[PDB]
């Protein structure tokens, strides 16, 4: 079908030959809950890396749009927003990578998770990477299970940044994250914090610290995977502007009222389903500026702060909060 517009309008303010050109890597997380983040209050440190890394901003209020991979995923690159938001549709809608590659950032997806659920499908195939397989995916024999981790998504980008040297660059890493229900498979051993672990497939049978337990361990693992795709970003730092935007596709229920997985529709979804986590980091030398940590966020955020990063306008958005502000020092 045709592609529907939303931003045919759109400018890039500055080019990359005018001014430093500009790396982002967006993380887009699986199955993480806010309340489970330690700068949220949690009491376990879920995230020390995190917290050993200067210009690192939590976010402690943002609801996503849905419960569910698929539903999520392309409502988060959406212009409508989660009010207009049809999922049977956003395929055939313009989306912000659509603007972004149209403008001329270089956009590439690795995925370790499933696909991107329609949001590269207008793109070439080139810029979509299934990171499951073992043959993409380098760093899959670290566990008794092959799986496939989320860092190795981070091998070989340098092939990228020099393929596109001096251009913008945009580019998803899709995390396997926090995926129930085998939490224990999710993350190496060096990882197993928190003991016992759940290694049972039904999860109401399980102790319910050592479900917890599992899950936390989960989250140390990607914890860590930001961690590293901050520092991978930061050997760029001389030549690019460099930024990192993590943000979970929905949250996870752990019991509540005998509730456990997610996917349940918006309406009667429970609040743990829909409270997830987001990181900002920034070089300092970007002049990007992060809005208030307890600012009100949703996934409508997402794309707004994708466009302000290179320096896009798009009447569409033009009133949305994004996870940046508007206003620069000097
Ligand atoms: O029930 C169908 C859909 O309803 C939405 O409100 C939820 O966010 C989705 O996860 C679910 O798939
Ligand atoms: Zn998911």
């Amino acid at each position: 079908k045709d592609t529907i517009y939303h931003a045919k309008d759109a400018v890039q303010a500055t080019k990359p030959d005018m001014r430093k050109p500009r790396l982002v890597v967006f993380v887009v997380g699986e199955t993480a809950r806010a309340d489970h983040v330690s700068f949220n209050g949690y009491e376990r440190d879920t995230f020390p890396q995190l917290a050993k890394i200067d210009g690192v901003t939590n976010f402690s209020n943002v609801t996503s749009c849905g419960t569910s991979t698929a539903y999520s995923v392309p409502c988060m690159f959406s212009y409508l927003g989660a009010d207009e938001y049809d999922v049977d549709t956003a395929k055939y809608q313009e989306n912000v990578l659509d603007t972004l590659d149209r403008l001329g950032v270089s956009i590439l997806w690795r995925d370790n998770n499933s696909d991107s659920k329609g949001v590269m499908d207008k793109l070439p195939k080139a810029q979509f990477a299934d990171y499951k397989s073992a043959t993409n995916n380098a760093i899959c024999n670290t566990n008794p299970y092959n799986e496939c981790r989320d860092v190795g998504m981070l091998v070989g980008l340098d092939d990228f940044v020099a393929a596109n040297n001096g251009k913008d660059m945009l580019i998803m890493l899709h995390q396997m994250g926090n995926h129930g229900p085998a939490y224990f498979k999710r993350y190496d051993e060096k990882f197993a914090k928190f003991t016992p672990v759940c290694e049972g497939n039904e999860l109401a049978k399980c102790e319910h610290q050592s479900l917890i337990n599992a899950y936390d361990n989960a989250l140390l693992a990607t914890d860590d995977f930001i961690a590293q795709s901050i520092q991978w970003l930061q050997t760029h730092s001389n030549a690019y502007d460099v930024s990192m935007l993590y943000v979970s596709d929905h949250g996870e229920s752990l019991g509540e009222n005998g509730v456990y997985l997610h996917g349940m529709p918006n309406a009667f979804a429970p609040k743990e389903q829909r409270s997830v986590p987001a990181f900002f980091w920034t070089d300092k030398q970007t002049g990007i500026t992060p809005m208030a940590t307890d600012t009100v966020l949703t996934h409508d955020a997402i794309t707004p702060t994708l466009l302000k990063l290179f320096d896009v306008t798009a009447d569409k958005v033009k009133d949305r909060t994004a996870f940046i502000r508007l206003e620069h020092h000097h």
